[PDB]
């Protein structure tokens, strides 16, 4: 999950998480 928004880390691309643009680095 993204840390920032709660997303599913299935919503990272690009090295950025496609709903809040939290850096690669967020997700855990």
């Amino acid at each position: 999950y993204c840390s920032d928004c709660g997303a599913d880390a299935s919503q990272v691309r690009g090295g950025y998480c496609t709903n809040c643009g939290a850096s690669a680095d967020r997700i855990r």
